[PDB]
């Protein structure tokens, strides 16, 4: 019962985390340890009315990423959708979907990503997004719907992850408001990283226990 | 693009059939020539406002069956839902779901129905329903949620189909208003049969070209 998906909000220093069929709105305070729950833990179906009579409302979200504006892609196994999350408001809507990952992102056809994606996060470069499944990762442009480069092993693109738990996969992720920094999650552990679009660079440097640094999540994970 | 699902309507001699992501309402006039179309072909997402933003609105219904009153279960791959189709009106709604077949019908877990059901039809006996997948068939009770008997080959429970093309599978089916008669479909063919609960019987003779006997379906199937 750990974090399965997330995406950073348009509101500064804010992110949405998904656990089982629920979610929380956090002030994650990247340059601090005083992160706090702004909303939730709440059922996706209650907080997101537009998702209530859909599989996402029933089972939750297992992968996601923010695009731009108040929009983001959400996934649940084979299926995905593009929604307006309408932060600190009540007007969430579905824009595209629910449809299979293969119809939303054709280029994923025949790939390991077709039946589900483990995690993803918004890049700083153009409309680029990094996505992960197993020990593999993809780099796409969601605006033009293109695979920017070949699918590679995670370590090919993020070398600093070699030897760590993130080497073989990642349960969840989201991009920070601090430029070129992102957060990864797996088991009871998490990482904060500084990535470089198109380049191979390696930091940051303390795979940390999640609850020791995120106090706003005490009693929210594990959720079983 | 042939019929992939159907269910009997509470309204006399009326049945809904699903083709691709569309559907048609029909007076199928069992023992008469005035076999005609009442509504559609129309997109599911259009005819059913309650399904506009669901996977069913996107891909259609691949299997279903009426239960009691104005309700029916509809499926799409491993997912399903119980809806109130509100015959001849605007007021349709999702009653339960959508959830996985495994979660709506726990007894299907581990069986070949878990990830999808080909077709089904309501029995006249109690709250029982027959469902088909491949060359196997199931007999269940949807109120008490149980398999009434071990799943077995279609020919074992429906001997009259041995030899016929339905021996190995059914694209679709629905029960007739005339007692113990059901309609089965596969490709350009169909068959009207007389079944008897708790027994193994023939019959009704004549696997026929569907368009040959359903004047109202010309122009509708095959849907291309
Ligand atoms: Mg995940
Ligand atoms: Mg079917």
């Amino acid at each position: 019962g750990y974090i399965n998906a997330a995406f950073r909000s348009s509101r500064n220093n804010e992110a949405y985390l998904f656990i089982n069929d629920k979610y929380v709105l956090l002030d994650y305070a990247p340059g601090t340890s005083n992160d706090k729950v702004l909303y939730g833990p709440s059922f996706v179906r209650d907080g997101y009315k537009s998702l209530a009579k859909t599989i996402f409302g029933t089972y939750g979200i297992d992968c996601s990423f923010d695009t731009e504006y108040n929009e983001a892609f959400i996934f649940y196994e084979n299926f995905c959708a593009r929604i307006d999350y309408a932060p600190h408001s009540d007007k969430d809507k579905i824009i595209s979907g629910p449809k299979k990952i293969a119809d939303m992102f054709p280029f994923f056809k025949g790939t390991v990503f077709e039946n589900g994606i483990d995690a993803a996060f918004r890049s700083t470069k153009g409309k680029e997004v990094y996505l992960f499944k197993g020990d593999k990762y993809a780099r796409i442009d969601y605006l033009t719907n293109r695979l920017v480069q070949n699918i590679k092993s995670i370590s090919d693109g993020f070398p600093c992850l070699r030897g760590t738990i993130f080497e073989a996969g990642m349960d969840s992720a989201f991009a920070s408001h601090k430029t070129n920094e992102a957060y990864l999650f797996k088991g009871e552990y998490y990482a904060r990283i500084n990535f470089t679009p198109g380049s191979t660079n390696d930091i940051m440097g303390g795979v940390k226990k999640t609850l020791d640094y995120w106090p706003s999540l005490r009693g929210i994970i594990p959720l079983e």
